[PDB]
């Protein structure tokens, strides 16, 4: 077709890429002396060359939602220049966005709005400056008596402390819940997955410290949050699913809340046994934890919904009580994990 | 002839070995593109780099003048973000962006002081029916100091910039932090905004600052709401945006700074702004900082305005300070400066 839609993620004033009638993407650059143009978005396209200098491809339909995406110069992965950039793929990279119908959670509202905030803070462990960014819900400021449990929310592998903000659109999906009266008003806390102590010979044990003795102190210092392991949760994306479960499970004393967004598992080990027997005794353990979650899209690549898809049946085969949730029609992709976090907060501090 | 080892810019992403600062700072490329006919890097002006054995294509670039530089790869003619450094929103695009040290100088980095929080708020606007968002610098001890109140200065970018600019590229938390801490500058509050806004129905951006901007901060945060305590300062565009703003509103500021902008105009200089300082000594006792700046390297169209700007304020007798930065030019690192010094004659 011909008529469509400027993405969402386009820069000010860039009319393509658009987004056709069946969500096909019309994808269009100037580039007159390039020799091979291709945008990658599920699968590598040829451009074919147009009028003046011009360069254009329709891709087949694109499924709903947001996807990771590279404009290729002669074989070369950048970010498009119309598209703004997240980090993802461990740079600096476009995504766009395809709207669902009939679905706005994830999307501004006029309710009342909670802020992300950025502190910043030197780690022992690392010794090097960190950043987190806090969302703190609407009202934080003049309810003055009042304080928040905290759910700490954690991106996949190359990405970063950026992710759950801009590619999740947590302050959407928060705001949103909170306003409609569906999850607790609580405090959120995203940092980076990524720790390397120099001093040292998914698990990592300076994340680990750095969470425990460095980023939980520090914000339940400078917020009014509800510090005890009944108002703490951790969940993760990914890799950060694998964290979630690594530092909950050995730091049961800190979490009653944990989960797992495409993330979470491991012959295998004897099941029974990890993280240092935490579910041996399952009857204790169930009492002792709140909320297990665990998520997968239903279209994730065979190896990803196998790991955690086994995981969930491990649970089920011992005993221990979770939840679990399978993600229709979508993959490894950030819908899954908004749609992840949508059902998770529902579910906290209750 | 040999080659070279350096130290990789503060800008790289985690891991990313290029580019390199080598001595003299002059700066090492080398990117991996095999199958390409033609690479080059823009950074002060065009470089072309040579293929080396395995797909590899490097240059060294003249020495790079310290600061903060935007830059491109050109990969056969398209220019395109460096796959290997962090991105910034300049010359209306993402852009790379690459940060050259200063021996010796560190008011903008990270100290060992107690640090503000810069947070992001959303709002909805009458006057674009969009949402709009702002980044809100809050000091020190914010949260805990409930009884205290603060003054605000109203902080814009320049053309092709937006509200991350003075966050990211500014690195305006560790000065205002570092200031603060250092006693040289008043616990403040620091507001940027988007200096473009488009009316649907269609100053869109003056009502969008006097309805919707302020009313909302000395609403949301413990302001002092007065002129005494109301400043707005801007780089390039939004140096000639703080003027035009704070000088029809003068009810609402009592500080105005320009940063490499703000020199509207052969006509009657005493009639700008519609007669803001025709009677200059009632200007001058209500206006309590005008502050201009300009880079000595700067091309010579903009230091010219800035300087005549600077020059007639100096034959009407409008008190201001003028401080020319340098060695640097239209650039980041000016802005820095700016800000560093602007901080300081603030609310006294
Ligand atoms: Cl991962």
């Amino acid at each position: 077709a011909e008529v469509g839609i400027s993405a969402s993620t386009n820069i000010p004033g860039a009319q393509y890429p658009q987004i056709l009638s069946g969500n096909r993407v019309l994808f269009r650059i100037k580039a007159p002396d390039a020799k091979r143009v291709q945008v990658d978005l599920g699968k590598k396209y040829d451009m074919v060359r147009e009028e003046e200098g011009s360069w254009a491809i329709t891709t087949d339909p694109i499924v709903e939602g947001f996807h990771y995406y590279s404009i290729l110069i002669d074989g070369v992965a950048v970010c498009d220049p119309a598209s703004r950039t997240f980090y993802g793929m461990s740079r600096m990279a476009s995504g766009i966005e395809i709207p669902e119908e009939g679905v706005d959670y994830y999307n501004l509202k006029n309710v009342p709005h909670g802020q992300i905030r950025q502190i910043r803070y030197f780690s022992d462990v690392t010794k090097a400056w960190r950043r987190a960014f806090v969302y703190t819900p609407a009202g934080y400021d003049a309810n003055t008596s009042q304080r928040y449990p905290v759910l700490y929310l954690q991106h996949g592998g190359g990405e970063d402390e950026t992710g759950w903000p801009n590619q999740g659109k947590m302050d959407a999906i928060i705001d949103n819940l909170i306003a409609e009266g569906k999850a607790k008003p609580m405090i959120v806390v995203m940092d980076n997955g990524y720790a390397v102590d120099p001093s040292a010979s998914f698990q990592n044990s300076a994340l680990e410290k750095v969470f425990i003795n460095e980023i939980i102190p520090l914000v339940d210092k400078e917020f009014r949050t509800i510090a005890d392991r009944d108002h703490r949760a951790m969940a993760g994306l990914s890799m950060g699913g694998f964290q979630a479960f690594q530092i909950a499970m050995t730091n049961l004393d800190k979490f009653a809340y944990v989960g797992g967004f495409s993330g979470g598992g491991i012959q295998g080990g004897d099941f029974s046994k990890m993280y240092n027997n935490v579910w041996s005794d399952v009857d204790t353990f169930n009492k002792r934890v709140k909320l297990i979650y665990l998520s997968i899209g239903t279209a994730e690549p065979t190896n990803m919904y196998q790991t955690v898809n086994n995981f969930h049946k491990e649970f089920e085969k011992a005993g221990i009580k979770h939840v679990y949730y399978e993600s229709p029609g979508t993959s490894h992709e950030w819908l899954t994990w908004r749609r992840s976090l949508n059902q998770f907060a529902e579910l906290l501090f209750k």
